[PDB]
């Protein structure tokens, strides 16, 4: 529709977008934008090929038209700067139009592509035998109401864990000469991990970051990352999240180990852990590193719009068992062994030395530690179960997704993943940090912060 | 959001919209529009009250923002004219902003109103005990795909009937000295009616007319028309449609009557209808008039977005039986009587005068008439059945509509009307005209049009 066809004006915008990129003076930059503005306004007068059947006042026609409202405003912001002779930054403002261009060309000049498949020229983004279509970034199995529901749940829980574990780090360093002692300082490193994990989980809430993390440049979803031309954003969120949570679950095994061995103090001033502290840092930081490095090697980092992060085994449930179920499983056997070895010792001390737990100081932090070890084991047990549910059921959910994608070209989805199971899972993973941070919710912490403010007068 | 709240900037636009209406000079008109533009742009920066939960890039946020793109463009068209000192037409361009204002205030500053009920200050538009909400114009029981499907069906069929019956009128007047003879000229008046009916049915396809016909000024649907402040558009479409189709069904009874009585010619040059022609025009034009005048009296004209016209008994199935089922029913008993009286005569002539139907001229148009009478009776029989299905089932469809409206404040509709039954109905009502127009699809018509072009050389 209009003077020129929709595809013609879109090709005009594309050609002039590339001429700005390779332009020398403001005269040619200004020339492109003023011919681009004319094109956008003429393309706006048009009717897209699969919208002949739609009303002119329809939300589709109004949104197609709106794309050119966004584009003309952006053209004007670049046109203002090009008029200001500021070539450099005018080419930078013109680089913003590529976002609108890629989204609206995809939406309205879809071609052979029908939702959830989207128009993309990147052959690595193409789905099955379908030439030129890729699976849309936004998870087509979940509604906008459910996406927004998960985002709220993660924001609320992420922010709580974030601030709780941040305070516990602050309380520890505020009294580091005193608090940097084992087995107490284990909880500091556990809290460091959940804090770093939270930052990874809350990254999606930063203006437009969720798309930058989970979508490819072409609007298709992130798959088999690390991959060429794409940004590091996906893998950075993966590394932050996966390393931080895998390190934190190792420090949990360390906690259970420390609780079991600190029974050897016998209330007495002996330090059973003395000299063992070196291995604690070697195991907790080397073990998740080796795993992370291996995931980047196999390139099995995939993104999710509902989760908002990049993770291992989102598309391949096989890699999810080997890199999530297997470590969490193994942390439960080893951590579970030391807790059983801990209770065995407690009833052995109870028989051999009745009244040795007589009131305090050392004996008080001992049971607080054993409560934390059991409380954190319980949460690891819920995540393991949630991850297992996903693992043993993902094959059918993937077959239901193929059967829907392929049909969409009534047409509905048989089964899909459980957001309740993922929220139950998220609660346990955030709850391990919330519960672990309350290690510092002592009368002594009030003293630490009283002396901290006195020294800040 | 922004400098001022959404409601504040919308109130600013409203106040300045009224100041333009009561303005004296261009300076104050120009002053309002430039303060209106600032408001629209600031209101565009805002987030509507029930859209805090929605993404900023969401289609809702993009459409809310788009309303101000439409408004600013309209403001500029009025601002261009006000700058041109053309106060008169600037106030006329400013009058266009009332359309956008009413639609977007309704959509995004909905208040206590939840779809399908819409925000309206007109108390005559308010639904049940709900204070300030009215039932939306667009039929909430039918999807945008089904609305667009009915519109296509009516356009295709309306245009065919329209052109077929237009040609038959043209063929008749092109040879009026010859063709203005009974019983043939009855088909001309039958075709006149279907043509006028088609124009009534095709009015909805004129740029934005469908809304002007079926919606109240406040965006609620047309009900109990004729009613104060509203335009005549609804009632004009009703009168055109109802009178034209009710007159056409009376001319059908006249046809059946004429076929029965023209048996009294006996091939012979006697004109049985001679002098009876006066009553034919008295009955066919007075009878639908009396009915139309009575519908406007009881004020039972309601509009429909899926049908696109205004009609009797859309909301009250009772009035639909009395003004549609009752006349169509009665036209079937009287028209049916004369067809049975016609066949009775044919077999009486066959017995009393074997070989009187020996070949032509008068005997040829006689059977063509009896085929038309039976062919048109068949179609009246389908519409009667379709109207009856609607009548005896509308009470539950209305209870399902209340139960949905009231719930919407999952939530779905139990049962709704049948578009197949209405399309079957439409086919028969359009088909009566299509079949009736083929009266003129004779070898003789080619002669008429050959002599018409010769006289146009
Ligand atoms: C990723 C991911 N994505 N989603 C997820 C979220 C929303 C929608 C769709 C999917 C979920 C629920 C996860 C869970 N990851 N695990 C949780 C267990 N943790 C180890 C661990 C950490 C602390 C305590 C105990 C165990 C590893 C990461
Ligand atoms: C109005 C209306 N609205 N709708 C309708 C259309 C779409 C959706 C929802 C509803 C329908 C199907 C109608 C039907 N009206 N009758 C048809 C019968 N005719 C008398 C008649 C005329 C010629 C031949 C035989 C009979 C009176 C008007
Ligand atoms: C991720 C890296 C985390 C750095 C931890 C540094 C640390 O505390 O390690 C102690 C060292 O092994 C001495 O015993
Ligand atoms: C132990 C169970 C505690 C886990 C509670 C989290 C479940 C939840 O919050 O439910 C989400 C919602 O009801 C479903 O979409
Ligand atoms: C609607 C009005 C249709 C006007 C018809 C005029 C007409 O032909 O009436 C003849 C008159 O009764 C002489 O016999
Ligand atoms: C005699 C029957 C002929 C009537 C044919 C009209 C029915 C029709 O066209 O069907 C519409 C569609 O299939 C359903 O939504
Ligand atoms: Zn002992
Ligand atoms: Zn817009
Ligand atoms: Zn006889």
């Amino acid at each position: 529709g209009g003077t020129a066809d929709l595809e013609d004006n879109w090709e005009t915008l594309n050609d002039n977008l590339k001429v700005i990129e390779k332009a020398d003076n403001a005269a040619q930059v200004k020339d492109a934008l003023t011919k681009m503005r004319a094109a956008a306004l003429d393309a706006q007068k048009a009717t897209p090929p699969k919208l002949e059947d739609k009303s002119p006042d329809s939300p589709e026609m109004k949104d197609f038209r709106h794309g050119f409202d966004i584009l003309v405003g952006q053209i004007d912001d670049a046109l203002k700067l090009a008029n200001e002779g500021k070539v450099k930054e005018a080419q930078a403002a013109a680089e913003q139009l590529k976002t609108t261009r890629n989204a609206y060309i995809q939406k309205y000049l879809s071609g052979q592509c029908e939702v959830p498949l989207v128009r993309t020229d990147n052959p690595k983004s193409w789905y099955e035998d379908v030439e030129g279509c890729g699976i849309q970034c936004q998870n087509p199995l979940f509604t906008e109401a459910e996406h927004q529901d998960m985002h709220s749940y993660i924001a609320a829980f992420g922010a709580v864990t974030g601030l709780c574990t941040l305070f516990t780090l602050a309380t520890f360093v505020a009294d580091w000469r005193n608090s940097n002692r084992y087995p107490a300082v284990i909880l500091f490193y556990v809290n460091a991990c959940f804090f770093v994990g939270s930052i990874g989980w809350l990254a999606q809430f930063m203006d437009g970051a969720r798309r930058e993390i989970v979508c490819r440049a072409d609007g298709t979803m992130r798959l088999g990352e690390p991959t060429s031309n794409e940004t590091l954003s996906c893998v950075i969120i993966f590394v932050i999240v996966y390393y931080a949570l895998m390190a934190g679950v190792v420090w949990f095994v360390v906690l259970t180990y420390a609780w079991h061995t600190s029974f050897k103090a016998l209330g007495t001033t002996y330090q059973p852990l003395s000299g063992k502290t070196s291995y604690f840092h070697l195991l907790t930081w080397s073990l998740p590193f080796v795993l992370t490095v291996a995931i980047l090697a196999v390139a099995q980092v995939d993104g999710d719009s509902v989760s908002g992060i990049c993770f291992v085994g989102y598309k391949n449930y096989r890699y999810r068992a080997g890199f999530v179920l297997a470590p969490i499983g193994l942390v439960l056997i080893v951590g579970g062994y030391f807790l059983i070895r801990g209770v065995m010792t407690l009833f052995s001390i109870k028989s051999n030395h009745p009244g040795l737990l007589s009131e305090s100081k050392i004996n008080e932090t001992m049971l607080r530690l054993g409560i934390f070890g059991f409380l954190a084991f319980g949460f690891v047990l819920i995540t393991f179960s949630c991850h297992f549910y996903d693992f043993f059921n993902q094959a059918e959910w993937e077959r239901s997704f193929r059967d829907y994608v392929l049909c969409q070209a009534d047409c509905e989805i048989k089964n899909r993943p459980s957001l309740l199971v993922e929220k139950i899972n998220l609660f346990a993973m955030f709850g391990t940090g919330i519960a672990m941070s309350t290690w510092v919710w002592t009368k002594a912490t009030l003293l630490i912060w009283r002396r901290t403010w006195c020294r800040l007068t």
